[PDB]
């Protein structure tokens, strides 16, 4: 994880709701995943801070310091600042980054990545098994289908087979050469009926 003090100046594109997570001082606090965007590529924000929360809505534009990026994945937390941006500080975000950000990943090139890399994406649920402690959801698309694995309240998600799973930071891992999705401590699902 490497820190940038420079003050980069961003415009939000998506934010989820708030949700729980494990601290790294092992307490119970609250944390959203956003997406944002400068004039040349879009990101992937982790937002340990709940009290910037209404920062983060669509279309508002914000100058993020003090951040931390690890796997090409920005964190902003207690010790990282999030202002307003100034007028001058705004440059329209293209529409084709806008649409990249919002794309999701073929399965067949999760299927590609090195062990430890991190995925988001909207996937369909093919067919599930809740085990005694954890889930596991095969998702499909077109190019191929992969197991994802949710513990705790990502175990026993209420969805049914066609139901489209938006995942959130999930981790590849192989296990004989098999890849699969994993949630870890920071992952989201959400779940659209279909």
């Amino acid at each position: 994880a490497v820190l940038h003090s420079e003050p980069l100046t961003v415009m939000v594109l998506t934010a989820t709701d708030p949700f729980e997570y494990e601290s790294p001082e092992h307490e119970v606090k609250n944390m959203f995943h956003a997406t944002v965007a400068t004039v040349s590529q879009y990101f992937h924000v982790k937002v340990f801070n709940i009290d910037l929360k209404e920062k983060f809505t669509k279309n508002n534009f914000i100058t993020i310091s003090n951040y931390f990026e690890s796997k090409g994945i920005l964190e902003i937390n207690e010790t990282s600042s999030v202002l307003e941006a100034a007028p001058k500080q705004m440059i329209e975000v293209p529409n084709c980054i806008t649409r990249n950000a919002n794309a999701s990943p073929k399965i067949c090139d999760i299927q590609k990545g090195t062990s430890g890399t991190v995925f988001y994406g909207v996937f369909t649920l093919h067919k599930k098994k809740v085990k005694t402690q954890n889930t596991s959801y095969e998702i499909k698309d077109g190019s191929g289908s992969i197991e994802v694995v949710g513990s705790g309240q990502w175990h026993n998600i209420n969805c049914k087979e066609g139901d489209k799973l938006h995942l959130f930071c999930f981790h590849l891992k192989r296990e004989r050469g098999q890849p699969k999705l994993v949630c870890g401590d920071h992952s989201f699902v959400k779940v659209t009926k279909a």
